[PDB]
């Protein structure tokens, strides 16, 4: 079967053949699309035709599919499935699985930059202080001084769900917040629950409305363990606006390196609950989400009275207004310091030109378009005339429940 | 079964069970998701009728009464033997209102029963259609105080006899491909525009030109009409701060109608059923004014401003679309024409929603239509997860009549 998606823009129609090789579900059915939807152990038994399948996509890839190298492979993840009850990739199976999750990552508009992934293999790690290691050297190296490398550290796969690897925090930085007792909170909103943990574990805090949170993390199913990401590792940008003065004293800085450690990475049927990876921000995640958000630094108010705007009405459009001042605050304080950054238009148009070549080179790109139109200025980014669709392939990245929602404590 | 949506603003979860009356089907399988793309007998006749009886008799409070079921009997007896039938006045208004209630990519639904029902249904020429649809256009602009309306013009019969209006809209501005090679007026209308000529309309060949209504009933070649420029209320547009804008020379109409969508009541098909209602400020501004193949103005506009153009990281073009739609919005508003901004509406809708769910045990949403095209996440519908399903009565698109009538 032949899938058509248009561009209402432009009128180009491309023609999938990809969403025949999807596994996993939507949400959706017949008769109901969960399209807005925010999120909609193995056996042999179910080992070995998830083994089999990505050993196929690999071999291909490398042009070897049916050789005896492929068939030599296949029996040995097969004997080593049925002695074993799992198995092991090789590397260079490692680093295509995790450049596929991204690859197939249909909630990113980055994906342009799949192909170069510096893919970290920390499979040998065995202890907390071993995983912190591992993950300065990822922050050491993705920063590398304001010019931002892509990269992932990949711990070792579950095994029977109980000497699980996870890294607790969200993301590998990520700044405190602090509920106070009158209701209001100091620093980020999004993170009161985990600094909580934090501060539990022993992390006395600074208690400031941008404190680094320390990394909480958890080897082999043991308790979780405090660490300080040394500040020196941590690239910060204070924020300004080329023409606002006093949009300094607003006093708002962000980091430059985004790091999402929250996710399970599945390839051939195995399971990397600590995968750590990093990229770098489109402007619109902090200037918009982290800043503007009701739920977050929400500084819309202090922006947009500090620009002397008609508050009165929201037909005024000063929401509209300050949200617009604070995002060029954002990149135009990134590209001053040299720390890389995208903004949506330009983001937006490079993954009209991905998922094109996607098409022509591999039959189809799945894209979820709640996810890729920018949460601002939709209708003038190229994306937003681009009908899009969506499906699940493999290997891929899936979200997990929160660690100290599930974890056993050995105390 | 019951299923969870939840704000992500506000931890608000509702359960929707009015999904599982759900009778169409989404365009989605198991497989894939299809919700970004814009278009996915005797026999057929009687469960349809029997399924939206039900519903009427239902919302009335008479379920299952004596005059329920000689209703259904009644319109049983009509099938068989006409293999059609005719809704009464009450459920032709409840079937209009409910077309609209199920509308998921309608934001504006909080409103969904102040509706009022123009019954054309006795209207035999495109004279006649004519006339309905100048009353609707007086009526529903109300000097500026926008009234919500739909004229319903006779039901599908054998597809033979097919009254349609050629227009998309009522009211719309003619569009020139000019010997220069670029765009006159709007190119959304290009197509149209010429088919109007090519039958006899003389164009003033400016760009704001309100196209003549081009009328078919009865499934006869259709017919030029202009509408009486006094009733085309329409709205210069300035900004309150920025007296160069005016110099763009932009103006808008006050009364969005559609009139190319079929009205599904019943198992019964309306194919001319013109609506109208009043603009959210974005459709203007945002779409109309600044999309690429439609006014594209905003490059004009950041000049003016004395914007730095040369990168887009300057954010130029945002900059520009917020005070463009800072002036639709200030001048409907001083010309006291009705227009509701994006985060009122989406508001209101929120307050809809959490209405739909209580009273009705849902509210089926299109979450990418529903989320204004500029400033989506400061808005509260974008933290809200939706689920869409399709309810009847509805409203359902239709191919363009010049590629199906016959001349
Ligand atoms: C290289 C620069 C990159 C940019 C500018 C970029 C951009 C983005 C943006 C803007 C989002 C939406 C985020 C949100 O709203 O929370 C996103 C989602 C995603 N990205 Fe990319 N990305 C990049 C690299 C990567 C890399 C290296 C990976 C993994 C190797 C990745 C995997 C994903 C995944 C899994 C999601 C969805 C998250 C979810 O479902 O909650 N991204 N990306
Ligand atoms: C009262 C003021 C109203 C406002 C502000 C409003 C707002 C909207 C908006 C912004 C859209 C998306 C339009 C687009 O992007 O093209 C929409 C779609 C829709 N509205 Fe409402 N609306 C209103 C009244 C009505 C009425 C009276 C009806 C019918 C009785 C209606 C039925 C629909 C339908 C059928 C669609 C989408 C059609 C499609 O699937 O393409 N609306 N409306
Ligand atoms: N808030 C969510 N996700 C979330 C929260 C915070 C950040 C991110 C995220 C995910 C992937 C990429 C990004 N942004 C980036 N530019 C990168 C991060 C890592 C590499 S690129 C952010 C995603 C949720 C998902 C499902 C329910 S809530
Ligand atoms: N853009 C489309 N349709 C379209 C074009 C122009 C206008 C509208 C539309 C529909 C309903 C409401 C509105 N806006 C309004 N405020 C109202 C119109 C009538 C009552 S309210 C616009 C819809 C398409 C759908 C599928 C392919 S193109
Ligand atoms: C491809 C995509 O579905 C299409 O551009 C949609 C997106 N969302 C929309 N939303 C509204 N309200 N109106 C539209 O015309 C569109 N266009
Ligand atoms: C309910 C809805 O799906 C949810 O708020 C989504 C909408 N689109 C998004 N898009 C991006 N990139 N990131 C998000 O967090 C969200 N949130
Ligand atoms: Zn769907």
């Amino acid at each position: 079967r032949f899938l058509k998606v248009k561009n209402w823009e432009t009128d180009v129609v491309l023609t999938d053949t990809l969403h025949l090789k999807s596994t996993l579900e939507t949400g959706c059915t017949e008769h109901i699309c969960m399209g807005s939807i925010m999120l909609p152990v193995r056996t042999k038994d179910q080992l070995f035709p998830l083994a089999k399948e990505f050993l196929d996509q690999y071999y291909s890839s490398i042009k070897r599919f049916g050789s005896k190298a492929h068939m030599d492979r296949l029996e040995e993840v097969n004997k080593e499935i049925e002695s074993t009850s799992t198995y092991q990739l090789k590397d260079t199976e490692l680093i295509y699985g995790a450049k596929h999750a991204w690859r197939n990552a249909s909630r990113c508009v980055g994906r342009i930059q799949w192909s170069k992934l510096q893919v970290f293999d920390a499979r040998d790690c065995t202890t907390a202080h071993g995983m912190f290691n591992y993950i300065c050297n990822h922050v050491k190296y993705a920063t590398n001084k304001g010019n931002l490398r892509s990269a992932i550290t990949i711990f070792p796969q579950r095994t029977d769900g109980k000497h699980d690897f996870r890294v607790w925090n969200s993301q590998l930085i990520r700044y405190a917040g602090y509920k106070q007792p009158d209701g209001s909170t100091l620093g980020d909103p999004a993170n009161v629950q985990f600094t909580e943990i934090c501060i539990q574990q022993g992390w006395k805090a600074p208690r400031g409305r941008f404190d680094v949170l320390p990394l909480l993390l958890q080897a082999n199913g043991n308790d979780p363990e405090l660490f300080q990401i040394p500040p020196e590792l941590v690239l910060e940008v204070p924020i300004r606006h080329p023409k606002f003065d006093w949009f300094k004293d607003l006093g708002l800085k962000w980091y430059g390196l985004p790091a999402v450690s929250n996710m399970l990475l599945e390839i051939g049927g195995l399971e990397f609950s600590a995968c750590p990876f990093s990229g770098w921000y489109m402007g619109t995640e902090i200037g918009v989400r982290d800043y503007c958000d009701n739920s977050r630094y929400n500084i819309l108010e202090e922006v947009a009275k500090k620009m002397d705007l008609d508050m009165r009405k929201t037909s005024s459009l000063w929401k509209d207004q300050a949200l617009v001042e604070i995002n060029i605050a954002v990149l135009y304080s990134f590209q001053s310091d040299k720390v890389t950054i995208v903004d949506h238009h330009s983001a937006t148009e490079s993954f009209i030109k991905h998922m094109e070549n996607e098409y022509r080179c591999r039959g189809g790109c799945p894209a979820d378009w709640v996810w890729i139109v920018p949460p601002m200025s939709g209708s003038i980014t190229p994306v937003f005339h681009q009908e899009m669709l969506n499906y699940r392939l493999t290997p891929s990245f899936e979200y997990q429940p929160d660690p100290w929602n599930t974890h056993v404590w050995k105390g």
